[PDB]
């Protein structure tokens, strides 16, 4: 027996629950296991879009040794804190992908990724902990994505790009390919704004916007 | 018995007819009913891409009580005029979606929408009359789309956005999320240009272009 | 009997090999024929992502009358040189598309196209020799694409656009529709930069960037 959950019942979680259902019902062929929302805003259980939603205290109390959780919270510092709590409590992080999520050859993705519909992870890609690839995003050949990286929808991450931990890439941003000799680096905790056209390395902690991408003033 | 049509045999209709065929042949499992084009430019019937195409006078004359029409005319003032004519004539508006159109939980869409391939309508979205969602567009969580709204291809409509009646959103435009306390409003009859990066409310009747979006001068 | 290959085992080829496998194993229903990489950087054969990879001398030496090659080299002058060599050697150019590639009515595509996943080729489109349509690109109604044209991922090529030979369209670029009376022309060997918003004809050999697109200075 197993129990599944989506941690976060706000906009991120509500648009991931259908994906978690494709993962569980179709890709794992599991029509038996329950799936719920976990949300720490809750005191008493409620329902969200026809799913039971409970706080983490109540989820822990469920008498099952085999719990699997997708963290659907876009803020990556919260996501890391939750992931460390879940692993410490003996709960498994659970990667979810949609029926239209495309994974190519020699891809490595750490447990707990949220891979939305129409996402492509292309050849020879390595991805770290609890990656969020929102709708239509791609990661192309030979990229290395670090831990707790977050893509908004429709991110174009071209080949030979290294995105360091906790970076955020905004809606529709486009990133120029690197080369094998010089991968294009998005630094730790950088924020690439929606619609940014990134042609050069982004420093750690920088916020860049515009076409072409410049530091936000 | 039933008869189906795509109203408009120009570029919009010709790229929607295959979608109307996925809707009818696969999603409704209907291999019997005829589907035609209606176009008021026609005097004598012609064929368009192997489909009979006729004017509305001839379509009305068809002796069938059960007619279903998708309006494939991008101009929303024409679309409203046609929709009101069809309903007055006792003809049903017909929503079409592709095999790759993704609809999530608790979505409401008024009859007569044209939902193209690779479109996502995410959680808890409400959409009004004869919506056009062209190829690759998405509407994310908790959006409210009004009547006769038109998306070009690849529109990124993020969460908590309210698009009022007759707005037009151009190819590849990206719209920043609102919040539940302050939804981001695109005003009635506004035009968001192709590639616009919208970070703020757009006034009724405004035309905005650029990154970031500004009034067209 | 037949043998298949992807010519180019770098990033372009490695992200096309899974597509060539969808084309061969699923769309042609062929679980028998071998598929390999050809790459002229090789002296001795190697393996790339679990596929035999050999130089063109070794591929020619294979005793099979029935060879089919997809050229997965983005540089269109190299692609033309290879295509002419293959045809002169009596080897067939091979169009590949993914399971999620959408082709609409009355489309003509010359042999040897690389049509990636999530690509749409819409109604009444004509495409010339060895077209590259990378991930998520579309070509909308009544376009004419010439020979050895290359789209990066997520190109939005709207209706009534004529793209002349050897043009390159960069990641996420958006091109305004033409009209039947005035198709919007992208000239021979033009380069449209990633994220460019093209609202006007692009001269032959021009390099354009930005929103709106201007000559690169
Ligand atoms: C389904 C979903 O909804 S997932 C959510 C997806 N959302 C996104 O991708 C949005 C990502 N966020 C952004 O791009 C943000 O705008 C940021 C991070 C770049 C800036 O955020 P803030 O610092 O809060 O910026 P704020 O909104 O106050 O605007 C700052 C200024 O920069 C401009 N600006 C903000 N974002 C951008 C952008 N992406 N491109 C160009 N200009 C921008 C604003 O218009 C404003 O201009 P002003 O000085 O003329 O008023
Ligand atoms: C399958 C299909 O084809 S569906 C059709 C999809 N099509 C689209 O999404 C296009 C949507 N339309 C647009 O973006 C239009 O360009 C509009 C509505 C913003 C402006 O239209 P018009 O007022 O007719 O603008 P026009 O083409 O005359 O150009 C006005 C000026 O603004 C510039 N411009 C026009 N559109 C844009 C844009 N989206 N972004 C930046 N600049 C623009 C033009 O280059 C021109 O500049 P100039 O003064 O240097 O000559
Ligand atoms: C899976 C894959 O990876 S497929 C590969 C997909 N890749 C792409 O689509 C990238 C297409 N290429 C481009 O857009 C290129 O940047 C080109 C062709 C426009 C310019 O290339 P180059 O001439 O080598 O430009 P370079 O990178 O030296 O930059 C020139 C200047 O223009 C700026 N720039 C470059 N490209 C762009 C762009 N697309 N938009 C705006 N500005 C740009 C650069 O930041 C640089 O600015 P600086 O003068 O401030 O330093
Ligand atoms: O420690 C936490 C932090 C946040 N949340 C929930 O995560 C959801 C997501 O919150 P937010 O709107 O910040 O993020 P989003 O849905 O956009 O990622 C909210 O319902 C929070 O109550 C939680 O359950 N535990
Ligand atoms: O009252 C109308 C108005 C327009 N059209 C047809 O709708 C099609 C679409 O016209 P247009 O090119 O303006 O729009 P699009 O295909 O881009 O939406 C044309 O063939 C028109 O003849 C029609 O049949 N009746
Ligand atoms: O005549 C040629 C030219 C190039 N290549 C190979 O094509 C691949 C693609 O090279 P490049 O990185 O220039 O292009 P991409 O993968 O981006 O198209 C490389 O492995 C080259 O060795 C080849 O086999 N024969
Ligand atoms: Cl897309």
């Amino acid at each position: 027996s197993k129990v599944f959950a989506v941690y976060g019942a706000s906009g991120c979680g509500r648009s991931l629950m259908p994906v978690a259902n494709e993962q569980l019902r179709i890709l794992e062929g599991d029509t038996d296991s329950q799936i719920v929302f976990i949300d720490d805003a809750l005191d008493d259980n409620i329902t969200v879009n026809g799913y039971t939603a409970m706080n983490y205290t109540k989820f822990k109390s469920i008498k099952n040794d085999d719990k699997f959780v997708l963290i659907a919270i876009a803020n990556s510092s919260i996501r890391q804190k939750i992931a460390d709590k879940l692993v410490k409590d003996g709960i498994s992080l659970w990667t979810v992908q949609g029926m239209t999520t495309l994974i190519m050859d020699e891809v490595s993705i750490d447990a707990g990724a949220a891979l939305s519909p129409f996402v492509t992870i292309a050849a020879n890609v390595t991805i770290g902990k609890c990656f969020h690839a929102n709708l239509y995003s791609y990661v192309e050949h030979d990229c290395i994505i670090g831990d707790y990286v977050t893509f908004a929808p429709r991110v174009s991450c071209n080949g030979n790009i290294h995105i360091h931990d906790h970076a955020y890439i905004g809606t529709g941003a486009v990133i120029k390919q690197g080369t094998p000799d010089k991968p294009l680096i998005i630094g730790k905790g950088a924020i690439v704004g929606m619609g940014a056209v990134v042609t050069k390395e982004v420093p750690a902690g920088a916020v860049v916007i515009g076409n072409p991408a410049r530091l936000l003033n």
